[PDB]
């Protein structure tokens, strides 16, 4: 039974930072990437598609243009690692790894942004 | 690639009625239940959960429970097709299916329920 897994099902991040949010899934032996998709999203607004081997852009939320990436070398060992860079107010909310690797499971990871008056202040206007 | 499909992804339903919402991903010849994976579900609660030709009825949440189903025959057409009976105003929201068939994909469902006063309580 293909269940995917969260080590933290919530990450506390500091403005301007960067983060990486982790989605375990089981592989047996080798991975075999023509069978593995990964999608990442946040509030149905998409992050990050890989399907068979590669990232995709094509539903991509312009809001993490250019600041998220899924790291490869983490997939073979079984974890579809998420790094977002120089945190956001925006960035805060619920995240989704949906995963297919013959079978397939989705989890949820809350994130909440922490930030100084200034960072605050130009969020709210 | 591999995508799902949403013709009408707006239903607008009468409390009490019924509704079948309705997704569709391709099938090349025969339908091969074991690499289909059909799940349904709604703002974080599941509904339907097909895995490998095998409906899980034991993980529907409460409040679907003898509500909703999976119709199978529909399957073998390409469109996955959840029937909800007597439906409710916690019914309206965004439905999610997600669909997993040699690739994978999901498409967003709204639903509306219109209502009468007294069932608008509800409310309290
Ligand atoms: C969310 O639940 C489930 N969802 C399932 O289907 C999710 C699904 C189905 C079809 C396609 C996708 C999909 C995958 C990648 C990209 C797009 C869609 C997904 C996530 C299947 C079984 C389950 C139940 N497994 C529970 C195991 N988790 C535990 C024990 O913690």
């Amino acid at each position: 039974a293909f269940t995917v897994t969260v080590p933290k099902d919530l990450y506390v991040v500091e403005y301007g930072s960067n983060m990486t949010i982790e989605c375990k899934f089981p592989v047996e032996k080798q991975l075999d990437l023509a069978a593995l998709i990964v999608y990442w999203e946040m509030e149905d607004k998409n992050i990050i598609q890989f399907v068979h081997g590669e990232e995709d852009l094509k539903v991509q939320h312009s809001s993490y243009r250019q600041r998220a990436r899924l790291l490869k070398d983490q997939l073979s060992l079984g974890n579809a690692a998420l790094q977002i860079t120089d945190v956001k107010l925006q960035d805060a909310g619920v995240y989704r790894c949906m995963i297919s690797y013959g079978g397939a499971d989705y989890k949820r990871i809350t994130v909440k942004v922490n930030a100084p008056y200034a960072a605050a202040l130009e969020h709210h206007h």
